[PDB]
């Protein structure tokens, strides 16, 4: 079996060449020659079968990515593993070979005002495919939004994702929460489990003032302060946005800050366009029921030369699975029978 930095990385015959990238979540990740179709792909190791929790982030995305057929969202090209679940440790994942992401280009590189609509446009375009499944991300941020050297831009990592439940979305003050911190809407902290498609719309406001300016809107050190930055900037909110939180403890902390002024986007983020900042306030509104929707951000005027509905597909079906009842044993064999289509004899 071929090694790559110590470990093993055995992909086949049909995989050779291969190139360490980098450390994913649950294993390691090598760039490799797809002899079947003569290009280089991205292959994941992902080694997760003894956690319950890395088990139930694999199967879901892979569940969910196999299902997806979208430009702008990333495929599985093939799955590898062993022929019977006895001998199944590992799971490789190949992909198409995506040469960075919005995290390590904001590390760098300026954008001009045409880049960030044209990124900005395919991470829409990507959502409301994902949002027609009635399917939540949940984890949207720059290092999740891969890109090639012409700008195509993909959204990966569905390990968090769930099935939209805005009936079953309420829940207590400072209720913990798993998806990463800078890119998490206001009522994560106050009200809100995050199972609602608000919170993607969120997630993509925070991205598009990341691209403005190169640096996180909101970077909070720890779980309460990412509300402290959030309202630093957006102010107070206003008696009608808190008489739509019931919850008693989140309202009357919000009762108990002083009195803060909205800070003007255009002071924030002086050299944007301003239709940019229009459409970036209407992400990043304070109540998730007046925020935009992806289908009212596709048609906002920032991104007018790239809007076109008959372009801008949905899924041709809402998406059903649960897998925090699962103990890891079983959820292996589940892999095992999601996988199973990529076996030579299939």
């Amino acid at each position: 079996p071929e090694m790559v930095r110590g470990q093993v990385f055995d992909v086949g015959p049909r995989y050779t060449n291969l190139s360490y990238i980098g450390e994913g979540a649950y294993g390691m990740v090598c760039s490799a020659y797809d002899n079947l179709n003569k290009v280089r792909v991205a292959i994941k190791k992902i080694s997760p079968f003894e956690h319950q929790t890395y088990c139930q982030r694999t199967l879901r995305e892979i569940k969910i990515l196999l299902r997806f057929r979208h430009e702008n969202i990333i495929g599985i090209n093939d799955i590898i593993r062993a022929p019977t679940i006895e001998q199944m440790k590992d799971v490789y994942i190949v992909q198409d070979l995506m040469e960075t992401d919005l995290y390590k280009l904001l590390k760098t590189q300026h954008l001009s005002n045409d880049h960030i609509c044209y990124f900005l446009y395919q991470i829409l375009r990507g959502l409301k495919y994902i949002h027609s499944a009635n399917v939540l991300h949940r984890d949207l941020k720059p290092s999740n939004l891969l890109l090639n050297t012409t700008c195509d831009l993909k959204i990966c990592d569905f390990g968090l994702a769930r099935v939209a439940d805005p009936d079953h979305d309420h829940t207590g003050f400072l209720t913990e929460y798993v998806a990463t911190r800078w890119y998490r809407a206001p009522e994560i902290m106050l009200n809100s489990k995050g199972y609602t498609k608000s919170i993607d719309i969120w997630s993509v406001g925070c991205i598009l003032a990341e691209m403005l300016s190169n640096r996180p809107i909101f970077p909070g050190k720890h779980y309460l302060d990412q509300l402290n930055h959030i309202l630093g900037i957006l102010g107070s909110p206003s008696q009608e946005d808190l008489n739509c939180i019931i919850n008693l403890k989140a309202r009357n902390y919000l009762l108990s800050l002083p009195h803060k002024n909205k800070v003007p986007w255009n002071r924030l983020f002086p050299n944007a366009d301003s239709k940019a900042l229009d459409l970036l306030d209407k992400m990043l509104t304070f109540n998730p029921h007046k925020r935009i929707e992806v289908e009212q951000a596709l048609a906002h005027p920032y991104l007018e030369q790239y809007y076109d509905p008959s372009n801008e597909p949905i899924a041709e079906a809402p998406f059903k699975f649960e897998l925090d009842d699962l103990p890891k044993e079983k959820l292996k064999e589940l892999i095992f029978e999601e996988t199973a289509r990529f076996q030579p004899g299939y």
